[PDB]
Formats: structure tokens, C-alpha cells, sequence
């Protein structure tokens, strides 16, 4: 399993130490307080308010928690996800993502606290 914060401010994303693998069933769960600039701060599903100016993952909010797994493209995780199966041939190292604008991190503060972990299959 995996536990940890993801930072905000970190466009590189937190790798963990889950590698998806064919068939794995995962459980995530997210909680804590993040800016993507604003001095205020929301939670894993980010600002439902804030129009999407060019985010990473344009299946989310800006600051929702996001992910990569290996070499995809960004999967929303928002507050987490349960019992999830991942798509077709996606596989890999499981990669949490702030989400927010390429070059646009730098402001950013506060960081989401994660559980990962692979269920029974
Ligand atoms: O739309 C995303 C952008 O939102 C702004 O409000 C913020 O100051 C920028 O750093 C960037 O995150
Ligand atoms: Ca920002």
C-alpha cells in the first residue's frame, strides 16, 4: 500500500509505490486543503467554480486530485475511487497529480493526503 501527501506546488506529480497491473482492483481515498493559487483552498474535487484555462487533466476540476498510470494520460481520482478497475492496455506506476496548468504550479499551496491500496480480485 501507499500513503502520502501530494503537494499542490508539484507539477512532476508524486510517484507512488502501487505499479498497476492488469486486472488489479485499487481503492484510493483523498482528504485535505489545496490552492491552485487563491488564498483559498478546496478539497480533492477541487474548484467547481474555476473555468478550465488549460489543465492537465480536463476530465476535473482545476485543483482535483488527479493520476497517470505508467505512460497514460491524466485519470481524475478526485476524492478517491473505489474498488476501480483501470481501462484497457493502461498499466504501470501509479503517478498523483495536483491539477492545474502547465508552468502555473509555482503559486500553488497546501497538499491532499492519500491511502492507495490494491483490493481482493
Ligand atoms: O487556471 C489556472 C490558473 O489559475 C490562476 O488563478 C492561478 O493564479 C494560476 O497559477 C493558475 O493555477
Ligand atoms: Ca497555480
Amino acid at each position: 500500500a501507499w500513503k502520502g501527501e501530494v503537494l499542490a506546488n508539484n507539477e512532476a506529480g508524486q510517484v507512488t509505490s502501487i505499479i498497476y497491473n492488469p486486472g488489479d482492483v485499487i481503492t484510493i481515498v483523498a482528504a485535505g486543503w489545496a490552492s491552485y493559487g487563491p488564498t483559498q483552498k478546496w478539497g480533492p474535487q477541487g474548484d467547481r467554480e474555476h473555468p478550465d484555462q488549460g489543465l492537465i487533466c480536463h476530465d476535473a476540476f482545476c485543483g482535483a486530485l488527479v493520476m497517470k498510470i505508467g505512460n497514460s494520460g491524466t485519470i481524475p481520482v478526485n476524492t478517491g475511487l473505489f474498488r476501480w478497475v483501470a481501462p484497457n492496455n493502461v498499466q504501470g506506476a501509479i503517478t498523483l497529480i495536483y491539477n492545474d496548468v502547465p508552468g502555473t504550479y509555482g503559486n500553488n499551496s497546501g497538499s491532499f493526503s492519500v491511502n492507495i491500496g490494491k483490493d481482493q480480485s
